[PDB]
């Protein structure tokens, strides 16, 4: 609609990423591969505040976007993912965090909510752009017989209320993540999700800041399927696009004019999963569709880069206490490191295999 929060700001490049990507290229043996690998520190990402040691660095990335915007000419938008909840990644076992609900979770959390907002604060000149808490609310519509789940309820909702209450005091756009087609497409699961994010969006105020939802974030669909991937079969949202023209006029009807955002960074290579639910390091996946505001939906305010490509999503070390099993299956790449450090051959392939080319 009127307010695309992308519209008039160049995109601050993540720096994290960046330091990874060169390092990466740098290993990478072909020296034409080798180019296109590096070239993907210019394309831009979302980069995770998954501890509070990231909180400084989201001070050095506003500081940058601040003074590059004043030598530049330009505004600069700089774009994170809030992602710390207590008993973080409650229907799976790969990127479980550092708070837990007993070890006075919900006060550290709204505390690193205020690190955060205090950040911001001291930088209005550059405009923030910030995913909410990926998977959280999707596991509150289906996985409430989880009973990791349903003893974080009260937690992730109180969580995720005081981040969207407290970030929009400081005029943060904000998507809360909404799972992908897969997950909360299903007709039958539209309504529920449909009525959980209306309840969450009432709760923080119905604030403008509060633009909508993200959907495929560190998932491998297609935004437009010309065919339907086999794994869809019985769901006739079979891509993000159906997914959310299905879910809009929900949320429009319930009084949120909600936008959305797609990943669609690992989303270059379709119909390479065995089963829908296989989320973990899919093989021969690659690079998607450049960020842009070009999305050919009116609902849809951009496709964007959420998950950093090359960083793992989960070990498939059984030793390791952040085992899920997922991570081994047929599908996925093995072995593969800890969830969220860097997995230098998986990043090669996603440049190898990106489409639309690097
Ligand atoms: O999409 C990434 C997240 O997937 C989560 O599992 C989902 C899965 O995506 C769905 O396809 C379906 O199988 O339901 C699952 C939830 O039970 C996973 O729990 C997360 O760790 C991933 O980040
Ligand atoms: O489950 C009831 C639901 O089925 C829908 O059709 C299914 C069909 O049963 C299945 O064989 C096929 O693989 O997927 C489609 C949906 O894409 C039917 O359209 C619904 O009316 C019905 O509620
Ligand atoms: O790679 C982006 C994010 O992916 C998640 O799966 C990891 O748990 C995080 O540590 C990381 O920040």
């Amino acid at each position: 609609s009127a307010n695309n929060p992308w519209t008039g700001f160049q995109i601050f490049l993540s720096p994290y990423y960046a330091n990874e990507v060169a390092a990466a290229a740098k290993q990478i043996t072909d020296p034409t591969l080798s180019s296109k690998a590096a070239s993907v520190a210019n394309i831009p990402t979302f980069t995770w505040l998954d501890s509070v040691a990231k909180i400084p660095d989201l001070g050095t990335y506003l500081a940058s976007a601040s003074a590059l915007g004043k030598s530049t000419g330009t505004k600069q938008l700089v774009q994170i993912v809030i992602y710390d909840l207590p008993d973080r990644d409650c229907a799976a076992k790969a990127s479980n965090g550092e708070f837990s609900i007993a070890n006075n979770g919900q006060a550290n959390y709204e505390n690193y909510i205020d690190q955060i907002v205090a950040q911001i604060q001291q930088f209005p000149d550059v405009r923030v752009v910030a995913v909410i808490e990926p998977d959280s609310l999707a596991n509150l519509v289906t996985n409430l017989n989880v009973q990791k789940c349903a003893n974080a309820k009260t937690t992730y909702l109180a969580s995720v209320n005081y981040a969207l209450t407290n970030l929009a005091k400081v005029g943060v756009y904000m998507y809360m993540d909404a799972g992908h087609a897969g997950w909360l497409g299903w007709p039958a699961n539209l309504s529920p999700a449909a009525q959980l994010f209306t309840q969450v969006w009432q709760n923080a105020g119905k604030s403008p800041f509060i633009k909508g939802l993200a959907t495929n974030v560190a998932n491998y669909n297609a935004l437009q399927a010309a065919s339907p991937d086999p794994i869809t079969q019985g769901n006739p949202n079979y891509d993000e696009i159906h997914y959310i023209n299905a879910l809009a006029p929900l949320l429009q009807q319930a009084g949120w004019d909600a936008t959305f955002i797609v990943d669609q960074g690992k989303s270059g290579v379709q119909n390479i999963r065995q089963q829908w639910g296989d989320w973990c390091n899919i093989k021969g996946a690659g690079f998607g569709t450049r960020p842009t505001t070009n999305t050919g939906s009116q609902f849809i305010d951009s496709i964007v880069w959420v998950k950093p490509g090359g960083e793992s999503d989960g070990t498939s070390n059984s030793s390791s206490p952040r085992y899920d099993s997922t991570c081994s299956l047929p599908d996925a790449a093995q072995p593969a490191p800890e969830a969220g450090t860097w997995f230098q051959a998986y990043f090669q392939t996603l440049v190898s295999a990106a489409n639309p080319p690097l």
